[PDB]
């Protein structure tokens, strides 16, 4: 009960910042997460024994893929932690509990392949789940782990609170399907501009949480340039393997996944910043003003990608 997690001084300070990098020491990532749960939620939100066993089971169910790995899970949870800490009073007790767990679990058992690749391969998961294939799998895996003996971190919620938090986690994880982001952000853009946005409207909160999940999921573009650039290597290491597997099915992959078009990556990054990232953090900054540092970091990184194209790096 009186057992806090404490971090070294540099981590204690930098972990509060949006652009924090969790570092290369894997063995510290569980403690970093628990630290964030304690400060975000309370030392009482979860039984420490149950939380630690849940964390280690989640870690085991992430695979050794270049990008959609355990480090990504913790990185996405930290971005959510920074959003929640900078918006203290906007979120319920259940929402703070649910969203950190949703983020940690959002890519459970990822194989390093898009929904598109599963559908073209005719993977069994594509028959079980026709849309948001991997994201329905990720939520399915989250429920499985919660149902292991000694792993139900929500046991002390009432029946209705338990149903609410699982519903928050499900929507949150489904919302990480980037195919759904475009429509979600358009709707939020209209609602904010016509002034109809209402955070007491549950359907509106869902949309806002969805955008928070996209923002946390893409947060690689909101780090300092050296982190952003080195993470892009891991992202493309996965995409180019998928591209290779497309060519094995006799399908030319999209240029994003074709390692033969490495040269066009800087231009490809521009389109991504302009079509996805900047719009995402702009709408998020409009709804939640204290998340502006994410939009500022993203704009800085767009500027660095423009400099790569102009041969200045
Ligand atoms: C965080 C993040 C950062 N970067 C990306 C890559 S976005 C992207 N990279 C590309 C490279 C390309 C083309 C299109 C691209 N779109 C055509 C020629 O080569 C993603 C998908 C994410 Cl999720
Ligand atoms: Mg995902
Ligand atoms: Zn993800």
């Amino acid at each position: 009960g009186l057992m806090q997690f404490t971090l070294p001084v540099r981590l204690c300070k930098e972990i509060e910042l949006f652009h924090f990098d969790i570092g290369p020491f894997e063995n510290m990532w569980p403690g970093i997460f628990v630290y964030m749960v304690h400060r975000s939620c309370g030392t009482s939100c979860f039984e420490l024994e149950k939380l630690c066993r849940f964390i280690m089971s989640v870690k085991k169910n992430y695979r050794r893929v270049p990008y959609h790995n355990w480090k990504h899970a913790v990185t996405v949870a930290h971005c959510m932690y920074a959003i929640l800490q900078n918006n203290h009073t906007l979120f319920t007790d259940l929402e703070r509990k649910g969203l950190l767990i949703a983020c940690l679990c959002h890519d459970l058992d990822h194989r390093g392949f898009s929904n598109s690749y599963l559908q073209k391969f005719d993977h069994p998961l594509a028959a079980l789940y026709s849309t948001s294939t991997m994201e329905q799998h990720h939520f399915s895996q989250t429920v499985s782990i919660l149902q292991l003996e000694g792993h139900n971190i929500f046991s002390t919620l009432s029946s209705s609170e338990y149903e609410q938090v699982l519903e928050i986690i499900r929507k949150a994880i489904i919302a990480t399907d980037l195919a759904l982001y475009f429509g979600n952000r358009k709707q939020l853009e209209e609602m904010y501009q016509t002034g109809s946005l209402n955070l007491n409207n549950q359907s509106h909160r869902d949309r806002v949480i969805g955008l928070m999940m996209t923002a946390c999921d893409l947060c690689s573009v909101t780090k300092l340039w050296p982190v952003t650039k080195l993470t892009a290597n891991d992202i493309y290491a996965e995409f180019w393997a998928e591209g290779d597997e497309m060519k094995k099915l006799g399908i030319q992959p999209i240029p994003m996944m074709d390692r033969d078009k490495k040269d066009e990556v800087p231009q490809g990054q521009l389109g991504f910043y302009n079509a996805v990232a900047i719009p995402c953090y702009t709408t998020l900054t409009q709804i939640l003003p204290p998340t502006e540092p994410l939009l500022k970091a993203c704009r800085d990184n767009l500027s660095q990608w423009e400099k790569v194209i102009r041969g200045e790096e």
